[PDB]
């Protein structure tokens, strides 16, 4: 017997039961799900597809043929379980039937009813059982198209002519889009066959019921499909018109909020909410369409059933000699709600075939893409795949256990000489020999994981204490490491803490070193390496570290420089090889080339810098499972009360004239000329029609009108915001407000609060009728009531619980094939395709169990829930026919009581979809009530001076500086008297606040004690916004955002072009901007790459001329500033601003030397504040230790 109870439970899903009622007591973790059976996991599918493929190809190989071969039975098994389920749901108008009409028992009336519940509970069994293996095999295949381009990817080659700018965005689109619509395709397939034969079945039995009068609403239903189609293709147009404008608005927002410091001084945060503001006016004016067009796609699906009701009744009234019966009357509007779903979603099905079979045009496109004494080489000849050999006449030879240099000029070839001896390249003829054992590669291009730097180091490597610590100290990665955050263990590349060239290649060679290998190869690790560190790093590293472990090294660098260390050497030009040996070898052989390295090499800060940005970053650092009901009050009342009631009204009104034609029907099928009935009938139909236009539009306007209030609001006060936000919170959650938050808002919300609205109604409706034919109704109701709510809460809580996990699981897939998608080259390198390999299943295998299990938990609550439905439906059934009442009753009874049961989990559904997103509501509203700054100014602007700062008369009162409130203050005691027409410097230890007291200066960082006057006006008494308009400042690192010339220097296009001109002049970036086209006009990409940096000082130099501020603030400009351009820009910030007010942080004193006078901070303390001759020439202070150094 054992048996039937376990298929019992594979049906009724008893194991989701246990995870599903624990989701209280304990979120739902990984370790919590079980782990997939070895029947599922995706190592298995990947297997079964790959051999498919490969059968395939043995006979160009199509992916459709190798799908069907690996994955048909679960399809056949499904199909069958979904047409067993179609007809037996076909059942429900034939048992209605006979059902109101009331050995042949089964006219009893009473079996029927049985017969009925029994028909019903079978049907949606299977159906969920052919759902649950459709999902089940959907999820196989995506597993295995996964690990197949996974390994497609391990196999790739890095050829440019191949893997082009584009592949990386091609990879992500496949693992992102093409391989989950494909997915979606394998969920609904069944569909696609179970659909037409429902609706020819559906025809037949209207015919049969109703004659052919049924065939004008037969006709008019069919019209169904292809108006949903058209208008959901017209609704994919809106939708990508309105992606364009969102990554638009997303990428303006995202260059704000970067710099928002920069923005912030600069006062002009203004100008770029207003230009967003814009953005998003075009991007509701497209959404809009978007609006009008759903709400039409939602109105003719409530619609189109209506109006064939209308017609096929109105036509068999006029056209059958037989007055209406009850019971075809009753049957027939039962067929037409069971059709108007199939009907209503084959559109949809076909869409998403479509969309498939380009995703696996797409795949297999990509599929079908290129791939690919030490050691010696003799004859060899290789290229890039473009027919032309890049490298020629190779005859390396690297001796064993010694160290290996290679000299080139630019461009030579050596990188290409390091990857065609890794074999990455085509070989045109020539053989290279091992004497593969996998090699430590440290590419030219720096590359690193998400993971954290211990991962980095080790690479998988068994850690070693030891090791760790010696290779750290050997390439002097150890101060670095400490400036970390959390030190180790801190992430790091695209996502984590963001690295400098330096610091990224350093952190490669310290991989290559560490890693257990008898063959290293150091592509040029000295890319971006300081004299020092690079000396200590072939020093300790290079030479001692490996000579202890006997290591084959194999090193390219520019420099000449350590050659002399160096066992062998490799002479390398145009791709071609001059001669190889040692320094005697070369210079016995070629003393030009011997004296030529000499020539050039004797015609021969940025590590300190790096650290200080770096240690600058540092300096900041029970019961859920109640629906948010004040959100979503919230969110109602934010389009306006006007609307809500509108929708509100509209819709009640909606379902009551619904409800009205089934009650009118009833009674017009009561008798047994009818032109007073159908008279009733065509004109409450109409009215039906213009209320369920009515109330879609308006949903869809309370929903275009919501999102635009809370976009703009929450753009209003997040820019509006104190620095300490930003400098708090990370970036990714401030911009993720507006990535993904506002996109639920505007497109999920309003459809899914729609449909809930309409469930509810439905089902309030349909419980409330039955009750009204049949009285004795609610009795049985109440215990059913109390099983659908404790449903809803077990669901909501689990459904909430997977869907979470399930999007924590996914990311980490797309970031590692992302990852994996480059550094291809150092992954074969090392050889490590294995661990990579299983590292991916594992991903993949946790990502498919979490969404088979979200599945799974959607099953069960169906299951739940329609079990539920059948139990309404035999107890509406049985006590009507026991009751005695109107057959026309008795039919809109049974009626409504089987169709409650497809809304009866819609409802709970939809809920728990709208508790999900009221989550992201909650999100942006909480997010959106932070303080503000105090703008307010206590004097009045007319008061105060409109050149208020032409004097530039400066005074410093006992000031003290605190960033936030109850720290420290960094600042404590600072009084200063800067004479107006006068040059100040300041310098100290890093660290003293300096950047600091220009914030005070701007007002940014808080004035706990003291004051700052400026023209006999206190910063603090006076609107933040005036001070910042007119006071100039030159941050270390400029920044422009795109868009023009003319708009960086002036956003507020106040000033003439003339003034530009000038100021550009003056800056002497006149000519700059000349040469390049549209002058004025020319275009500026984001962050200013377009320029060069010194470009970028002389752009924020000349925003200050036009800014007239007649102050002139600059932190350490010079620092990260070529010499020439240094000297520029002493130059014009001498004569240019001589009549201004100067105040310099000066990174080197060297270049402040000069200043009218100087100022010497050491931990907020004013040490030394006089004329920097003066201080030499008094004592030898730390102006005098570090200026002197
Ligand atoms: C994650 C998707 O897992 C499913 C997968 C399925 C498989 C399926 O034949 N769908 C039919 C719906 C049935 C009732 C007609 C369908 C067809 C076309 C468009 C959408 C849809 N449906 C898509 C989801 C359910 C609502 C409309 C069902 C149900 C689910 C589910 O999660 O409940
Ligand atoms: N992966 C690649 N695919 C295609 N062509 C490549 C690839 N790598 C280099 N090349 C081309 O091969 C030639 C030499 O490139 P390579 O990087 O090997 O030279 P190099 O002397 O090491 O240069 P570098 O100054 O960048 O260190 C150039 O034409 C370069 O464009
Ligand atoms: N964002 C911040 N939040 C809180 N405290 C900060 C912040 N930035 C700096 N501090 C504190 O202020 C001290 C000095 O600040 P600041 O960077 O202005 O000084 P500095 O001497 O000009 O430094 P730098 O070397 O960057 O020019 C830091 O040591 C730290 O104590
Ligand atoms: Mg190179
Ligand atoms: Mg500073």
């Amino acid at each position: 017997l054992q048996p039937f109870v376990n298929l019992l439970s594979k049906a009724t899903y008893w194991w989701m039961n246990t995870l599903i009622i624990s989701a209280h007591r304990k979120p739902i973790d990984l370790k919590a799900i079980g782990k997939l059976p070895i029947a599922m996991r995706a190592v298995t599918n990947y297997v079964c597809l790959k051999e498919a493929y490969e059968e395939q190809k043995k006979k160009t190989p199509s992916i459709w043929l190798a799908m069907y071969r690996a994955f048909g039975r679960p399809i056949l098994l499904s199909s069958t379980f979904r047409y067993l389920a179609d007809l037996l749901g076909f059942a429900g108008p034939l048992c209605i039937s006979g059902i109101v009409q009331r050995k042949e028992f089964l006219e009893n009336a009473h079996v029927l009813a049985v017969l009925l519940f029994l028909a019903l509970i079978l049907q949606r069994t299977f159906l969920q059982a052919s759902y649950y293996v459709t999902i089940e095999t959907g999820i196989n295949l995506r597993g295995a198209l996964l690990a197949m381009i996974y390994n497609k990817i391990l196999r790739l080659s890095t050829s440019n002519l191949s893997m082009g700018e584009m592949t990386l965005g091609q990879i992500n689109n496949l693992v992102a889009i093409e391989t989950n619509q494909l997915m979606w395709f394998l969920f609904l397939c069944p569909n696609l066959w179970a659909m037409p034969v429902q609706i020819i079945m559906g025809v037949i039995l209207l015919y049969n019921l109703l004659g052919s009068s049924a065939l004008v609403g037969a006709a008019v239903i069919v019209l169904l499909a292809p108006i949903q189609y058209f208008i959901a293709t017209k609704l994919a147009e809106a939708q990508k018109s309105t992606l364009d404008y969102s990554t638009e608005r997303l990428k303006k927002t995202n260059e704000i909020l970067k710099g928002i410091k920069l923005l912030k001084l600069y006062a002009w945060e203004h100008i770029f909410c207003k230009s967003v503001e814009e953005t998003r006016m075009k991007e509701l004016s497209s959404l809009k369409t978007f609006a009008l067009y759903t709400s039409l796609s939602i109105f003719m699906n409530a619609a189109i059933p209506i109006a064939a009701v209308l017609a096929t009744f109105v036509t068999h009234a006029y056209a059958s000699g037989n007055n209406l019966k009850p019971a075809e009357a009753f049957a027939s509007l039962s067929l037409f709600h069971i059709l108007v779903t199939p009907l209503f979603l084959l559109s949809t099905v076909v869409r998403f075939a479509v969309k498939a079979i380009i995703s696996v045009q797409k795949l297999n496109e990509f599929l079908l893409s290129d791939e690919i004494v030490a050691i010696k080489v003799t004859n060899g000849y290789f290229s890039w795949g473009s027919g032309l050999a890049t490298l020629s006449n190779i005859d390396i030879r690297i001796p064993t256990g010694q160290l290996t240099m290679i000299v080139g000029q630019v461009g030579c070839g050596k990188s290409s000489l390091l990857l065609a001896i890794l074999g990455e390249m085509q070989t045109l003829e020539g053989k290279v020999y091992w004497n593969r054992y996998s090699v430590a590669y440290a590419a030219q291009k720096p590359w690193l994981l998400n993971a954290t730097v211990e991962e980095n180091i080790t690479f998988g490597s068994s850690f070693n204490r030891q090791r760790y610590k010696a290779v750290t100290d050997a390439c002097s990665l150890q101060p670095d490491i400490d400036l970390l955050p959390f030190g180790d263990q801190t992430e790091i590349g695209e996502r984590g803490i963001n690295l400098s060239g330096g610091q990224r290649q350093r952190i490669c060679v310290a991989r290559a070193l560490y890693q257990n290998t008898n063959i290293v190869f150091l592509d040029d690790p000295f890319s971006a390496l300081d004299i020092h560190l690079s000396d200590h790093l072939m020093q300790e590293g290079i030479l001692k570290f490996l000579q202890d472990d006997k290591r084959t090294v194999v090193l390219v660098t520019h420099k000449l420089q350590y050659l002399t260390h160096a066992d062998w050497i490799i002479a390398m030009k145009d791709g071609s090889v001059l001669r190889e040996g040692t320094l005697k070898d070369i210079q016995t052989k070629d003393v030009e080339l011997y004296e030529h390295w000499k020539t050039l090499m004797n015609r021969q800060d940025q590590t300190t810098l790096e650290r200080k940005t770096l240690r600058r970053a540092m300096y900041s650092r029970r019961l859920r499972t109640k629906m948010p009901w004040k959100t979503c009050w919230w969110y109602l009342t934010s389009g306006g009360f006007f609307l809500l009631f509108l929708m509100i009204f509209s819709k009640l009104l909606k379902h009551s004239v619904i409800v009205a034609i089934d009650y009118w029907l009833a009674t017009w099928t009561s008798e047994y000329d009818q032109t007073f009935y159908v008279a009733g009938f065509s004109i409450l139909c109409g009215a039906g029609i213009f209320l369920c236009l009515v109330t879609s539009l308006t949903v869809e306007w309370m929903g275009l009108t919501a999102a635009k209030n809370l976009h703009h609001n929450l753009l209003n006060k997040i820019i509006l915001g104190p620095i300490r936000f930003f400098d708090t919170t990370p970036l990714g959650l401030i911009l993720n407000r507006f990535s993904a938050d506002t996109n639920i808002i505007d497109q999920h919300i309003p459809p899914t609060l729609e449909s809930l609205t309409r469930s509810t109604l439905l089902c309030l409706s349909a419980i409330g009728m039955i009750s009204y034919a049949t009285p004795v109704f609610l009795i049985a109701l109440a215990p059913l009531g109390v099983a659908f709510y404790f449903i809803q809460k077990y669901f909501r809580v689990a459904s909430k619980d997977l869907q979470e996990l399930d999007d924590s699981t996914q990311l980490p897939l797309l970031c590692h094939f992302s990852e994996t998608a480059e550094g291809l080259t150092t992954i074969r390198a090392f050889r490590h395709e294995t661990r990579f390999k299983q590292r991916m299943l594992e991903l993949t295998d946790t990502n498919n169990i979490a969404y088979l299990f979200l599945s799974a938990a959607n099953r069960w609550l169906e299951v739940r829930t329609d079990y539920l439905g059948a139990c309404i439906v035999l107890t509406a059934s049985i006590a009507s026919i026991s009751g005695s009442s109107n057959s026309g009753l008795v039919g809109l009874g049974l009626l409504y009581a089987l169709t409650i049961t497809n809304y009866l989990n819609w409802v709970v559904r939809n809920l728990a979809d709208l508790e999900v997103q009221m989550g992201a509501v909650k999100k942006v509203n909480s997010f959106l009530t932070m303080e503000s700054e105090n703008y307010e100014g206590t004097m009045d602007p007319s008061q105060v001076p409109e050149h208020w700062p032409q004097e530039g008369e400066i005074k410093i009162h006992d000031l003290c500086v605190r960033y936030e409130n109850n720290l420290k203050p960094v600042l404590k005691h600072v009084k200063a008297y800067i004479k107006p027409g006068q040059k100040v410097g300041i310098c100290g230890r890093t660290g003293s606040g300096k950047s600091s007291l220009s914030l005070a200066f701007f007002r940014m960082v808080d004035i706990f004690d003291g004051k700052i006057v400026i023209d006999g006006i206190d910063i603090s008494k006076l609107p933040l916004h005036t001070l910042r308009s007119r006071l100039s400042i030159i941050l270390q690192d400029p920044i422009l955002f795109s868009g023009s010339i003319r708009f960086n220097l002036d956003p507020e296009c106040k000033c003439t072009d003339d003034r530009l001109w000038e100021a550009l002049e003056i800056a002497q970036l006149k000519n700059m901007v000349k040469s390049l086209p549209g002058g004025l006009d020319a275009t500026v990409t984001e962050g200013g790459e377009n320029f060069s940096v010194g470009q970028r000082q002389l752009f924020c130099l000349a925003r200050a001329f036009v800014r007239k501020s007649s102050i002139l603030i600059m932190d350490e400009a010079t620092a990260s500033i070529d010499m020439a351009t240094e000297n520029i820009l002493q130059k014009v910030v001498m004569t240019a601003f001589a009549d201004r007010t100067v105040v310099t942080i000066a990174h080197r004193v060297h270049t402040i030397l000069t200043a009218d006078l100087v100022i010497v901070m050491k931990r907020g303390n004013i040490l030394e504040y006089d004329t920097p001759e003066s201080l030499l020439a008094q004592e030898d202070g730390v102006f005098a230790s570090f200026v002197r150094a």
